[PDB]
Order: C-alpha cells, then sequence, then structure tokens
C-alpha cells in the first residue's frame, strides 16, 4: 500500500496472509474454512496466517493454518487477468472472534463514489521498494467504469474495477495482491493489477467480487 496508513493491529480480522516461507499474498476470510484471494496468488503449499499485524513477529493472535485445496475460477486468464479469483480452503476451521473474523460477501455490486477500505503488506513506494512489517491501510472510492476504461484502454472487462485516485500517490502495490477491497462492510474487490503503482491516471484495478458470489455460494456449498 502507497501513500496510506499504519491499520493498527488486528482492525481488519478478515485479512490474511497468504505464506509459503514468506507472505507472498493478502486474501479475505470469508467464514470460518474459507478465504478468497486472487488467482494470480495460486501456488502449492499454501499457508494461511490469520490475526496477523507484523508478519515478521509472532504477537500472540495468531492461526496459522494449512490450505487442504485451491479452486482458481475456472475461466481466469493469466494474461488478461479477467476472473481473477481463487478459493483456499483451510485444513481446519478457524476459531473465530474479535481479531479473526469473516467478511460479507455483497448482495449487490457497489456504485462509483463508494468509499472502501484496501489493506496489504505490499510495497509502500511508488518509486523504489520497502515491505512493511505491520499491515497498511487505504481509504479509497471506486471510480467510474468510464474512467476505469480510459485509463486503460482495452483492458478493462466487465469483472473489473478501479479504484483510488487519478492524481496518483494513493495505491495499492506488488505484495497487496489477493487482499480485500471492503465497501460499507462488504468485500466488493481484490486487489488484482495496475500499471506500475501510485502513478497517475494509472489507478489501481480489482475484480469484482459481486460476479462471483454465485460460483463462491455453490462452490463452498460442494467442497
Ligand atoms: N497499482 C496497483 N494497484 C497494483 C499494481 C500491481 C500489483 C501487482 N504487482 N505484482 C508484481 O509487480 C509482481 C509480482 C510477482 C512477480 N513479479 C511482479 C498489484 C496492485
Ligand atoms: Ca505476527
Amino acid at each position: 500500500i502507497v501513500g496510506g496508513y499504519t491499520c493498527g493491529a488486528n482492525t481488519v480480522p478478515y485479512q490474511v496472509s497468504l505464506n509459503s516461507g514468506y507472505h507472498f499474498c493478502g486474501g479475505s476470510l470469508i467464514n470460518s474454512q474459507w478465504v478468497v484471494s486472487a488467482a494470480h496468488c495460486y501456488k502449492s503449499g499454501i499457508q494461511v496466517r490469520l490475526g496477523e499485524d507484523n508478519i515478521n513477529v509472532v504477537e500472540g493472535n495468531e492461526q496459522f493454518i494449512s490450505a487442504s485445496k485451491s479452486i482458481v475460477h475456472p475461466s481466469y486468464n493469466s494474461n488478461t487477468l479477467n476472473n481473477d479469483i481463487m478459493l483456499i480452503k483451510l485444513k481446519s476451521a478457524a476459531s473465530l472472534n474479535s481479531r479473526v473474523a469473516s467478511i460479507s460477501l455483497p448482495t449487490s455490486c457497489a456504485s462509483a463514489g463508494t468509499q472502501c477500505l484496501i489493506s496489504g503488506w505490499g510495497n509502500t513506494k511508488s518509486s523504489g521498494t520497502s515491505y512493511p512489517d505491520v499491515l497498511k491501510c487505504l481509504k479509497a472510492p471506486i471510480l467510474s467504469d468510464s474512467s476505469c476504461k480510459s485509463a486503460y484502454p482495452g483492458q478493462i472487462t466487465s469483472n473489473m474495477f478501479c479504484a483510488g485516485y487519478l492524481e496518483g500517490g494513493k495505491d495499492s502495490c506488488q505484495g497487496d495482491s489477493g487482499g480485500p477491497v471492503v465497501c460499507s462492510g462488504k468485500l466488493q474487490g481484490i486487489v488484482s493489477w495496475g500499471s506500475g503503482c501510485a502513478q497517475k491516471n494509472k489507478p489501481g484495478v480489482y475484480t469484482k467480487v459481486c460476479n462471483y458470489v454465485s460460483w463462491i455460494k455453490q462452490t463452498i456449498a460442494s467442497n
């Protein structure tokens, strides 16, 4: 997260870190046994780390649970990043409390202008590279589909939306991938892609979660 702020320990209780010997992506806990992330985060040997603040220090509220299975969206295209969504099932149910909690799925899509909270342990610099240890947060508005398409001609599908600031300076970034965009208490987005980070006229692009609620529910129901 570039141009954001320190969230505060466990203030984002649905935020997970996907770990394969090191943090490599974010994710969102959607019930005691399932995490939503980006398909581009797919890999084998994932351990899901819940209740994290400092990802380099055991602070007392963590739950580390191995993934038992991953399901990349059936229509994920790694070249276009269309349908950039994946489900991860935990080997055991997380113990849910104030600091480890699921986030509600949307029942309708969000509109341009809605404010959202975007969070992660990704790069904090738009030019250089600095990775934080504690969770970073950014409040950002959803942008109109027309401005999103104008920013990224030929690249924005009906399964994507832009959020952030066309002036630059405030954005998600590398390492935030797969993490949450939460708007009025609902998971509306997943950190997906962008050209650089916090660049002028290049806002963040997010997977449009409301399009996938049907697939998520039915997938969970049979797995
Ligand atoms: N501007 C955003 N909101 C944004 C931009 C980019 C990303 C993702 N980056 N990932 C990388 O660079 C990368 C990752 C692994 C290997 N090689 C390169 C997320 C958000
Ligand atoms: Ca920790």
